[PDB]
């Protein structure tokens, strides 16, 4: 069901949940001043959500999540990347550098608190309101000075929501012990990862395991070997129960941002500009990857990431598209300022209207400059891997060294000159399609004025004479410099001229970001007015979260049924020994042969892999908890199906799934691929 | 449900029919003496099916099939192929050229006057037994001379069965006026035909109309304008009913060849060989031409037909090597061996191991022949175009005019020079992996020899060189021919040696099928007498035959369902106005958007375009007619999915399936972008 919800805002929900299945007690889920199972959801790093899972401090997250901290253990020798890791005692689980998890130990609305504060400030225009460092201040001194010394491990924020309509105090406690336990082997943390990205049904046991430890007390303390596993106030029981057809579901996470109030002028903006430029460049720049990749293996082992990385926003622009084009985004927000303006006109309020008419012309003003930027950016500065070769500056030498530095991190071990220019050749002919001589950058021109129109010459020039065309022409050149031929290098000119025009569309195109925010908190303010927030969640925020729905497939296209729950079977359909991504583990392959899968398996014998579920996620939600009726464990969520990216502006009941590993699988793997059965034993796992 | 079967067994299967939920009495779907709704069911134009669904003559079969003769009618001018045809008239009906409908009039059981006439032969080795000479011999004995002036367009045949265990006569009725009344657009009929080639969920309305006509009393006749409808003993009533889930189906058509006495060497010779090197060498070609299609416009409209035609029987294959490695079927073969095995032991008789095993060493024994067969046959016969250039034979020049010809019809407008070397070098390479020296063509000797192992290099030699290495080249050629130059022409040299081994090979494979044949005898009685005929269909022989089961979807794959009905939502949904065959016709989008539906849609407004039913069907039943439980039709076979085509050696319950136009979607392209009134008023639609 819709909504990232306020914890704040449970009260108002419940209602809801309860009719969907929920069986919790409100007080058990979440309240202010006890103890309850949001005491057992993390921030993970930063981004991620974990969950805490035993009461000695086991948290479970994504394989994603802890892919990192795993590489960061591998060496070549013990390559837990691709074997696994198991810890087989405490003693043998691995610290971490810079690593954090972070409980929200309490939550307070300080709209009242912050309100009356900004009445100081004199400029109604003024985005104080909005602002991090401000924000802080306030925060800061609200909780007193010696807060802190007072409270070990703990630190303040305060946040914005509803476009600065509500103001919530989080007081957050840092941990940062976390020590690696856990990993399955990478094909099966990363199965099917780039060409099943974004796609449901899906087959990935996307886990990893870490403990958090602490001082004797259970503080948070650094790294040391007389820390001890915190014993956590709460922690999540593990379900054996398993999932079904229609069960109620529910995720807390921390979801980073959505785009909830849009205006019709906006959808219209994100559809025609960013997204239309995104496809049509990257769909561009891939296309010759892939022709190249598939002519030579060598080029196939050196661009295969790089293509898979283009993949990704890709593939949600391509969703998102659809999702406008044939589930009528435009149109729901349409509804909503038509609703609230002509609600405004009984009321005798004209600037909910204004405020609508504000953001259109807002948007189109900055029309021709965002269509601008986003060709440079899209067409040149991610499309270009010249783009980003190295700008001088700076008797020695020194400086040589410098640029020998930056000139070998562009040409790698994954770059080719070859395929760079057929994609450069490729991109700025499109490039100059679309944006006029008179808005080039200036090297640019030069196309037009010293090549005749033929971008090939063009850019067969930029190689033939810069000293960062080839290592032979890097080694020549230093060797012997010159300063003079550098200062006239064509790769260098090419790569100032178009950082320079991205940079002075970036500092014009800014200033258009405040008008909207602006009109947005009278907007906003607006619709809670008319309508409330029991149906109007507010933008995510990277903030604490909950969202409830139930376990349930759904139909892409006609007379086509995904269903809720994968299994042990797809994998093995799935199974390619020659693509890394399709690899089966041999022990797992083995427990599918002998159908070893203990208690794990649903009564007819079929082991369960992912579910999906109608709860409302996004980016921030990986590695969130998915908790049955009764608050227990049921999965890990990962991933959502391309189909639901436009959720982000308007969820998509009938498509948007969230997708989540079965904690049975998890448990599985755990068992009969690790060997590790101290981790079952400390866990509560209940039937 | 398993089987293509006899209509004289139709009393052995009549149990199994009523559980899955046939109604109608054996007498009324087929009998000897009297109508049966088997007289309304035809062979139309010599292989595909059609059906009789009015009482003046009205015939339906598949667009594919009616394909040729709307061809031949259109004009560019009365372009009928794209705009659909619909007479308004009978006397606006158009005569056909060379077409016919066949009637099968009447069946008997001859088994016993043919294996009584065959002791006659004295040698225990002939294949009389097999030969239609042979057979036609003993039809014409048979039904008396005369039989023809006393019978008005009847003719009779004689057919083996059951390996020449069984005996049929049919006598055939043949009506050679069959004018063409009704047929949609192409972008109707073709809709999705080479993407969604073997495909389910299919999108296709692929049907046409004819009308028999016939002399005054009904009985066959040339086409003259005095010719009047046939007023048939027997037509389909048509549906309005609809289909669900789980209803009862059955086809009535002419299936043209199974193998479901296979022996379990047989299903790994034709994995191993047949189907692992057309897998191959298509794969090869396609790549090629792929490539070059999606670098150039132009040569996607020259090689996107050679392609489509490529991917047919490439697709055929990958199919059947799924069902071999997934579904069990050496398996399934071996076991029907070694039960036969089993049981010949008791009863003391040992001739069907023997059998079994004659079979197994013929197979062993063709083994590397087979392979070289089947590797020149798909790497160069098919694979290279220029495999198929001119061989000349032959004071004139009439001789360079009548080469002239045959090589622009090489050269035509669809061949490019470039596009088959480049298929030729990569076919050629693999060609001379698996090849060796001494079992070569002798021209590709010439790559080891005289070209240092470099296929390129050989491959330019014979452009270069040839006289039909570009039309310049031969145009000099003839200008100033030469005896001589034309003898030693790279081109012709390679053409004459690829069809030499061609030809060598065919011939020395052709007596290792007789020993099998007879074998095959001896193994099909051996199962008949153990277990007798009612689970063991006869192989398919291009003879009528009927199948039954029921309307319903599949899962392809973990988690996937496909249902039973497609609808013209999913029309929708392709629409692709850039692409001929996603184009939707502007009347049916109309239709569509008004939901102008008359009596075709389901009670939800859905409108059905098209089911899926477990009948078991192959090539030769396009166009069968598709019967509820009660004998009306509910729709129109038109294709079987690529899951299922391992089902001509053994049916595959879970998985195959026949792709059928629903008759409600064939009314309402009749009636609402035909605007042919008069074709529903003449059939008789029943609720
Ligand atoms: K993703
Ligand atoms: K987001
Ligand atoms: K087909
Ligand atoms: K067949």
């Amino acid at each position: 069901d819709e909504g990232m919800w306020l914890m704040q805002q449970l009260g108002r929900k419940y209602a809801q949940m309860k009719e969907r299945g929920l069986k919790m007690k409100e007080y058990d889920l979440y309240n202010p001043n006890g103890t309850s199972l949001k005491d057992a959801v993390v921030l993970f790093d930063g981004g991620c959500t974990g969950e805490v899972v035993s009461d000695r401090g086991l948290v479970l997250t994504n394989h994603h999540c802890g892919y990192d901290m795993i590489q960061a253990h591998s060496t070549l020798e013990h390559n837990y990347l691709e074997n696994g890791f198991w810890a087989m005692r405490e003693a043998d689980e691995l610290p971490n550098k810079d690593i954090s998890v972070v409980f929200i130990d309490k939550i307070e609305d300080v709209t009242d608190y912050v309100k009356k504060e900004l009445k100081a400030i004199k400029d109604p225009n003024s985005m104080d309101y909005l602002s991090p460092k401000y924000l802080q201040k306030l925060a800061d001194k609200k909780a007193g000075k010696n807060f802190s010394a007072k409270n070990p491990g703990l630190s303040v924020e305060i946040k914005a929501f509803y476009g600065g309509n509500l103001y919530l105090m989080f007081t957050k406690k840092t941990y940062t012990d976390v020590r690696l336990v856990g990993a399955p082997p990478s094909s099966i943390g990363k199965f099917g990862a780039d060409t099943d990205n974004w796609i449901w049904p899906r087959h990935t046991g996307d886990f990893s395991i870490f403990r958090i430890y602490a001082d004797k007390n259970g503080n948070p303390a650094p790294y040391s070997e007389d820390n001890v596993p915190l014993k956590p106030k709460r922690f999540f029981n593990i379900s054996l129960g398993g999932v079904q057809e229609n069960d109620y579901a529910m995720i807390m996470g921390f979801p980073g941002t959505t785009h909830r109030y849009f205006t019709a002028s906006e959808v219209d903006e994100w559809k025609s500009i960013d997204n239309d430029i995104r496809i049509r460049m990257r769909d561009i720049r891939q296309g010759v990857m892939l022709r190249e990749m598939l002519a030579d293996p060598q080029i196939k082992i050196m661009y295969s990431a790089k293509y898979a990385a283009s993949q990704n926003a890709y593939k949600r622009a391509i969703g998102a598209n659809w999702a406008i084009k044939t589930r009528g985004l435009r149109q729901n927000k349409q509804a909503m300022q038509d609703r609230l303006i002509a609600w405004g006109a009984k009321q005798g309020t004209p600037r909910y209207e204004e405020a609508v008419h504000e953001i259109d012309a807002t948007v189109a003003k900055r029309a021709d400059l965002r269509r601008r930027y986003w060709m440079i950016e899209e067409g040149i500065i991610r499309g270009i891997e010249f783009a980003r070769s190295p700008i001088p500056t700076e008797a020695r030498k020194e400086a040589i060294d410098k640029i020998r530095t930056r000139y070998s991190k562009f040409a790698n071990k994954d770059y080719s000159a070859e395929v760079d220019k057929k994609v450069a050749v490729a991109m700025l002919t499109e490039y100059l399609k679309e944006i006029p001589y008179e808005n080039l950058p200036l090297h640019l021109r030069l196309v037009k004025d010293r090549f005749a129109g033929d971008v090939q010459a063009y850019v067969d020039d930029i190689f033939a004479r810069s000293v960062f065309g080839s290592e032979a022409q890097f080694d020549a050149f230093a060797a012997v410099p010159s300063v003079e031929k550098l200062a006239e290098d064509p790769m260098v000119l090419f790569a100032s001229s178009v950082f320079d025009e991205y940079r002075k569309l970036y500092n014009e195109l800014r200033p258009y970001d405040d008008p909207i925010l602006r009109a947005q908190r009278t907007y906003i303010a607006g619709l809670l007015e008319m309508d409330g927030d029991q149906d109007q969640f507010p933008d995510a925020n990277l903030t604490l979260r909950f969202t409830y729905g139930q376990v349930k497939g759904y139909s892409p296209r006609d007379n086509v049924y995904y269903g809720h729950q994968t299994t042990l079977d797809g994998v093995m359909e799935k199974e390619d020994p020659d693509n890394w991504e399709f690899v089966v583990d041999p022990k797992l392959k083995a427990v599918y042969e002998r159908k070893d899968f203990g208690r794990y398996a649903d009564r007819s014998g079929r082991m369960p892999v992912a579910f999906c579920a109608t709860t409302h996620t996004t980016g921030g939600n990986s590695g969130s908890p998915v908790m049955n009726a009764n608050g227990e464990l049921i999965g890990l969520n990962f991933d959502r199906n391309w189909e639901g990216v436009g959720g982000d502006i308007q969820y998509l009941a009938d498509y948007q799934r969230s997708i989540i590993v079965d904690i049975r699988y998890v448990l599985l793997v755990i068992d009969k691929v690790g060997g590790c059965q101290r981790l079952l034993d400390e866990m509560n796992i209940v039937p």
